[PDB]
């Protein structure tokens, strides 16, 4: 039994007390971290400083995302007039100016394509191609400030402003569908593969947070209207929702209330199950499929849970000090190799969970990596 080892601790002296953004490398080999202290630095899995860089402005970084090639990081600060592309291994700077002296509000790479989408308060949306470093502008897609947005695995942009609309964009900046009109504000855009009997479903389902109270569903197979999964008043205000499996949603609320619903459309109307986790407050919650683990942070304490049987895994419990406060971001890697915890106080924590050991066998002899500093041969 290997409990979650505390690999390293980092504080706000190099990040700054605020909303700390940590971004994973595409190969889970580099962890870039930046908070409010205008310093962006990358650490390894064991907690060694690799590359550090300084930003000219002191505004809070609202966007910090790697590229597909693990070469460039795009950074946009709070109401910044421009944005910065930083080459980590070259430690090089390039600055791209926002048109019309616009204040930046949203930037995002594509997790599958080297394309960077940028949007400001005026609703002007620019698509940036890195291979040619060219700009494609789009007018009037949003009549107000852009609030949420992201890129699909297939290369599809989703964007949502404060006027309660959703828009879809393609590689050639062609809109894929008209504006999506729903009762209230959509936020926290994410992609889901709905539970379809046929296993030929693409990654296109749009799952969002509706006005910090409900869940928004959108599908494209038969042009069904976006459905609003509402929650009982006992739930309160939503804190986070997470996708696990092939379309299964686990959502947590303010009073330690959790709800698991299968993304099956016939079963979406009624919650599949609901439970109570905490009785004082809740900070964060996320699920991982490769390691198949649920981590729930609250009261400066992180608990581990199963997803199928929902058994409370108390063995892998880890405790945080009172200085951590309310956790604001908490996430595994792409493969779940390491777990990173960041709060609004600038505290950074790293935990080792899985490290699946390699194993090769000769005749009747096998091997186990065990600790990374040695290898145990097994008879």
């Amino acid at each position: 039994m290997a409990s979650s080892k505390k690999v390293f601790e980092f504080k706000d002296d190099l990040n700054g007390s605020g909303k700390v953004l940590f971004s994973w490398s595409q190969d889970c080999s580099y962890i870039a971290v930046c908070g409010q202290s205008k310093v962006v630095y990358v650490l390894d899995k064991r907690g060694r400083k690799l590359k550090e860089t300084v930003l000219k402005s002191k505004n809070k970084v609202i966007g910090l995302e790697w590229d597909k090639d693990q070469e460039f990081l795009a950074i946009l600060q709070e109401n910044s007039t421009c944005f910065l592309l930083w080459n980590v291994f070259q430690n090089s700077f390039e600055q791209q100016d926002l048109e019309e002296k616009s204040k930046g509000s949203f930037i995002k790479w594509s997790k599958t394509h080297p394309v960077l989408v940028i949007g400001t308060e005026k609703g002007i949306l620019y698509f940036y191609n890195k291979k040619t470093q060219k700009k494609i502008p789009t007018m009037g897609k949003h009549s107000k400030k852009i609030t949420t947005g992201d890129w699909n695995d297939e290369g599809l942009l989703i964007t949502g402003s404060e006027e309660k609309v959703l828009t879809v964009s393609s590689h050639n900046s062609d809109s894929k569908g008209e504006s999506i009109t729903v009762q209230h504000e959509p936020s926290n855009l994410q992609w889901a593969r709905q539970k379809t009997d046929d296993r030929d479903s693409s990654q296109r389902t749009i799952t969002a947070i509706l006005s910090n109270k409900s869940i928004l569903m959108y599908d494209l197979n038969t042009k069904k209207q976006p459905l609003e999964l509402v929650y009982e008043p006992k739930y309160g205000k939503i804190v986070d929702y997470q996708l696990f499996g092939d379309g299964y949603i686990v959502t947590g609320f303010t009073e330690g209330y959790v709800a698991h619903v299968s993304s099956h459309l016939y079963e979406l109307r009624d919650e599949i199950q609901s439970k109570r986790i905490f009785q004082s407050s809740l900070d964060a919650l996320c699920t991982n499929d490769i390691i198949y683990k649920l981590a729930v942070a609250g009261e400066n304490q992180i608990h581990i849970y199963n997803l199928g049987t929902w058994e409370e895994v108390k063995s892998q419990r880890i405790e945080l000090p009172k200085a951590a406060g309310n956790v604001t971001k908490m996430q595994w890697a792409n493969n779940g190799q390491l777990l990173v915890v960041a709060t609004a106080n600038g505290h950074l924590y790293g935990y080792l969970t899985s490290i699946p050991f390699l194993t090769s066998t000769y005749g009747s002899i096998v091997s186990v990596l065990s600790s990374f500093t040695e290898v145990s041969i097994v008879d």
